[PDB]
């Protein structure tokens, strides 16, 4: 199945064949996400599904890098991500053509900014702390957690999911080990789209464009309920192309809506494997 953290969908062949497809996981999340992506690509389309790895996104990608050219040398690199994976996507496509590599496509799956850009004060770091305390209350059952003041600041990334363990389990509730794994996961990661600065690209990206956020994006961060035209990508890709598939940022990936990406996308596949001449 997995060796290291790269997942194995679609297997290439022995000798020749198609180029791969290299997709990245999404937040809490593995690329079995991807399965019905590739039902919609060319039949012998191999896929490859890079899963979570530690560190900032650039500290993600340096893990990335070596292990895409170990398995696809110079190039071509089709590089696809939803979520969080597109994001993974960019990364390891700036990567790779800084070292010289033949990067030609990249495909984000409504990887969408928020429209207004978030706000990183003391106010706002407080206030979407409340709104993600206001999940653990509803979910968790624990409306009784604390709120502190200057505790957040000092402890880092796992020092703070660190803490929310903490305070709930001291309410009598036992949280399964599962569970906590995946919220931890999940925090971790969105929270290293938070920090991450996004480098120019010169090179052509596909903006797969829904048009809006699920409820719970919204309820976390409200800058999500309004998105722009390009995503937030226009400033840094000069060969943008965004492509409309309608519906919520959650249903992308799936059946039917995924049918529209995989359309378009496998009219870029056939361009490749031709320009391959
Ligand atoms: C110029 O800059 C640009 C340009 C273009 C860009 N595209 C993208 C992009 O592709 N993506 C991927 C899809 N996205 C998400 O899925 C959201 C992620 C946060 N969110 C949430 N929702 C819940 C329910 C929980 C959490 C969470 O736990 N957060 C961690 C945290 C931090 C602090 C306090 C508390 C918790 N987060 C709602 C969904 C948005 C980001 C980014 C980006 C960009 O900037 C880097």
């Amino acid at each position: 199945q997995i060796d290291g953290f790269v997942r194995t969908l679609r297997a290439r062949p022995e000798a020749g064949g198609k180029v791969p497809v290299f997709v990245f996981h999404p937040a809490g999340g593995s690329t079995v996400v991807y399965e019905p992506l590739l039902g919609r690509l060319p039949a012998d389309t191999p896929m490859y599904g890079f899963e979570r790895v530690e560190g900032s996104i650039e500290e993600r990608a340096q893990q990335y890098v070596p292990k895409l050219i170990e398995m696809q040398g110079d190039g071509p690199y089709v590089l696809v991500g939803w979520s969080l994976g597109g994001v993974l996507a960019y990364a390891c496509a700036i990567g790779l053509r800084r070292l010289g590599k033949d990067v030609r496509f990249v495909g984000l799956i409504d990887a969408v900014r928020a429209g207004e850009e978030i706000p990183q004060t003391k106010e706002e770091i407080r206030k979407r702390w409340d709104r993600y305390a206001a999940f653990a209350e509803k979910t968790f059952n624990v409306t009784i957690p604390a709120i502190p003041y200057e505790q957040l600041e000092e402890l880092d990334d796992e020092g703070q999911v660190r803490f929310v363990l903490d305070a709930v389990s001291q309410s009598g509730v036992q949280i399964p080990a599962g569970i906590i794994e995946h919220q931890r996961t999940s925090y971790l990661d969105n929270r290293a789209i938070d920090t991450a600065q996004i480098q120019p690209y010169d090179g052509h990206v596909t903006l797969y464009m829904a048009d809006r956020y699920h409820d719970d994006a919204i309820m976390f961060e409200p800058r999500y309920a309004v998105r722009q035209p390009d995503g937030g990508w226009g400033e840094y890709v000069s060969d943008l192309e965004v492509v409309p598939i309608g519906g919520e940022h959650i249903q992308a990936i799936d059946e039917p809506i995924i049918a529209k990406v995989g359309e378009h996308m496998s009219r870029a596949l056939g361009q490749i494997e031709a320009d391959r001449t």
